[PDB]
């Protein structure tokens, strides 16, 4: 039951950020509906979720569209997947955040293909910080001078940091990895304008996610099953 399990997930939540001395509110909830079904959305919408985030562009934007057309009004679709140039527009006509900068070429394709009537793209740099066998974010190293570029682009609004740590079941280094992203967030947030969202941890690593700083969990499986 999606209303259920999106209770259970907010009180989770909402314990992690008041154990470690933080106001709930701080922690945004993202939804993630990759593979489910927009009836299963539409669950969700009814529980007053509002924030959904996808993966593959088509399935994305055809929940998007299908939404907009019943005239559901108020939500907020990040797209978390990897981008390929040649599904860009698709995301910079329909998507309100897109978690995965990890190269210029496509966050200045991006802005290109933002229609400039919409808001500007809220983006975030998408940072490898502990895994060898994936091929998407960029090394800590690199922040600086792409956060710089991608920064000028004016359809696109750079906002913090995202993460996918390497798969791991101790504590101590889910926070100690966490952390890492975290005093990189806190570096950029000193220096650049709306740095605001460290998109950072799921549903086995929320609770070091959260003590560690993250501002946005995204969480699947615990909300609409498998
Ligand atoms: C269900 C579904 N919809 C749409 C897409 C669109 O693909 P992409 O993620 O490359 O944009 C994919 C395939 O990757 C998919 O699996
Ligand atoms: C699919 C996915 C999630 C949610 O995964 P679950 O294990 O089902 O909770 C979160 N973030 C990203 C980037 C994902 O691709």
């Amino acid at each position: 039951d999606i209303a259920h399990n999106l209770a259970q997930v907010r009180d989770k939540i909402s314990a992690a950020a008041t154990r470690c001395g933080r106001s709930p509110e701080e922690i945004t909830l993202l939804a993630v509906s990759k593979t489910k079904p927009a009836s299963a959305i539409a669950e969700a919408i009814d529980a007053g979720q509002r924030q959904f985030g996808e993966n593959y562009v088509q399935e994305g934007v055809d929940k998007i569209r299908h939404f907009q057309e019943l005239g559901v009004t108020g939500l907020e679709w990040h797209f978390i997947g990897p981008l390929q140039s040649n599904k860009s527009r698709l995301v910079a006509e329909h998507f309100d955040w897109c978690h995965t900068i990890d190269r210029l070429r496509i966050a200045t394709r991006l802005n290109d293909q933002r229609p400039a009537e919409l808001p500007p793209l809220n983006v975030l740099i998408q940072i490898n910080i502990s895994d060898e066998n994936s091929k998407s974010g960029i090394q800590l190293a690199e922040l600086d001078e792409l956060a710089a570029a991608v920064a000028e682009l004016p359809r696109l609004r750079l906002r913090g940091l995202m993460a996918i740590p390497a798969p791991e079941s101790e504590y101590v280094r889910q926070f100690e990895v966490a952390r890492q992203m975290a005093v990189a967030f806190a570096g950029l947030k000193t220096r650049y304008p709306h740095i605001d969202t460290l998109s950072l941890g799921m549903s086995d690593d929320m609770e070091a996610a959260i003590a560690a700083g993250s501002t946005m969990v995204r969480i699947g499986t615990a909300i609409f099953g498998a």
